[PDB]
C-alpha cells in the first residue's frame, strides 16, 4: 500500500484511491509525507475514514494544523474534530488562536456544545502572556470567614503560601472579589467579615493578556505580584516582577 | 559708646578699650560688625565679659562661629563655652562640626564632664543626614512581650504607626535587636517570645551617616523603610525611600 497508491493519484481516478486509504496505516502515512504535494496532502484526509484523518492531523507541525482547519470542507472540519483527544484537541485549537482567534470564535461553534463547553474549560494557556509565568501557589479565602478562621488558617498553609503578603477574595464561584493586605488583618477585631476590610478594588488581568502588559502595568503601580484571573473572573494564579523581569 | 570706643583701638590702648567694653550691650555690637576689621572682632570677645562675648558668639553666622573656636585662646575657649545656652551650645558645636570634626573631639574635652556628656546627647545635624530624613513615627516592641501581647499593642496604635510592615526590636536601654516581619507574627504561636522570631540581623545606619549611603544601601537592599541608631546602638528614627528619592 507504499506506491500502491500513487497511482489512484496520478490518475484522477476515485476508486484505487479509497481501496489503499481504507488499509492504510496513519504511521504508514506520517511518514513520506514531507515529499508529497501540497495537493495530496489534501485528498487523503478528506477520503480517509473520520477517525484516521484525525489521528493524522493531531501529529502534525501546528502551522500546518491550523492552515488545514482552514482549507478542508465544513463537513470535513466536523469530523475529524469530533475524533481527536480532548489534549490533542487541547493543543490542536490553541495552535490555531495563536494567529487567527477570530476563527477560534467560529470554529467553537461549529463544535457540540457538550464537546465546545468541556473544550471551553482547556482552552487557553498559550507559551505567552500571563499563564507562561503565574505559579498557582498564592492564598486565598472565602469573604465571609471571620479574621479569626483566617488567621487560624493561616498557620497552617504559612509554609505553602509563596506570600501572605497579598491575601485573595474569592467566592463560592471561584471568582476575586478583592485584595486584603497582611497590614489589615492584624489591627481588624477577629469577629469582622472580610467583607469589612477587603478592598474590593484590586487590579488582576486576563490570562491572554500580554506579558509586557503586566509588566507595564506591574511597574507603573510598584507593585510586586499581581493576580491573574481567567475570562469568568476566577482566580488561578499570580504573576510576580521577577518572572516579569525575566520576559525582559 | 559708640564711636566711643574706635578710639580706644586705633591706639594701642589697653584702657578706654575694656572702659566701653564693660557698659557695652551686646546688640549695640552685633550691628556695626559686619563693617570692622578681621582683627577688631577678635579683641573684642576676648577682652569681653565671659557671659557677653558669649551672648555675641552664639549669634554670628555659622563658618564664622567655627573659625572663632580656632584662633581663639584655650582659656577664653573654656570660658566663653560654659555661658551658652545648651540650644545655643548646640548648634554652636555642630557648625564646627559640618567642616572638621577631628576639632569636634578636642572641644568636647575642653568642655567640663557634666556639661560634656549632657552636650553628647544632643546633635542630630547631618549632610541632609540621616536625621533630616527620619520620622520618629515607627513602632517599637519589647523582646519578651509575647505574640499576644503585641498584637494586642497593634491594634491600639496601628493608627499612629506609618507601617506595623516593619517592627523594630529593641531592649531596656533602648537600643535596637533586629527587625521583625509582619509576615512572621501572623503565623506564630501567641505564646512563642519576641526573641525567637525576630531576626536579630537587621541593617541600620548613622544618624551621622552620608544620605547618599542610605539610598544606596536601601536601593541595593530594596528596603522601602530603614532604621536609624544613634552612637550607643539605639532606635531614633526611620528613613524612607521617598525622602531619598528626593535628596536625589
Amino acid at each position: 500500500l507504499a506506491v500502491s497508491l500513487q497511482e489512484a493519484l496520478q490518475e484522477g481516478d476515485t476508486r484505487a484511491l479509497r481501496e489503499v486509504l481504507e488499509e492504510i496505516h496513519p504511521q504508514d502515512l506520517l511518514a513520506l509525507w514531507d515529499e508529497l504535494k501540497g495537493e495530496h496532502r489534501y485528498v487523503v484526509l478528506t477520503l480517509l475514514p473520520k477517525a484516521k484523518a484525525a489521528e493524522v492531523l493531531s501529529h502534525l507541525s501546528p502551522e500546518e494544523q491550523a492552515e488545514y482547519l482552514k482549507t478542508l470542507p465544513p463537513w470535513r472540519l466536523r469530523e475529524i474534530l469530533e475524533e481527536l483527544s480532548l489534549d490533542d484537541l487541547a493543543d490542536a485549537l490553541q495552535a490555531v488562536r495563536k494567529e487567527d482567534p477570530a476563527y477560534f470564535q467560529r470554529l467553537k461553534d461549529l463544535l457540540d456544545p457538550r464537546t465546545r463547553a468541556e473544550v471551553e474549560a482547556l482552552a487557553r494557556y498559550e507559551e505567552d502572556e500571563a499563564g507562561g509565568l503565574m505559579t498557582p501557589e498564592y492564598v486565598a479565602v472565602r469573604e465571609g470567614m471571620t479574621v479569626e478562621e483566617v488567621l487560624r488558617f493561616l498557620r497552617r498553609a504559612a509554609p505553602d503560601a509563596e506570600t501572605i503578603y497579598y491575601i485573595y477574595v474569592v467566592d463560592e464561584k471561584g471568582r476575586l472579589k478583592g485584595v486584603l493586605s497582611l497590614r489589615d488583618l492584624i489591627v481588624a477585631d477577629p469577629r469582622t467579615r472580610v467583607a469589612e476590610i477587603m478592598n474590593p478594588k484590586v487590579v488582576y488581568v486576563r490570562t491572554d493578556t500580554d506579558q509586557e502588559e503586566v509588566a507595564r502595568l506591574m511597574a507603573d503601580y510598584d507593585f510586586t505580584v499581581l493576580p491573574v484571573v481567567d475570562e469568568e473572573g476566577r482566580l488561578v494564579g499570580i504573576v510576580t516582577v521577577d518572572d516579569v523581569l525575566d520576559v525582559l
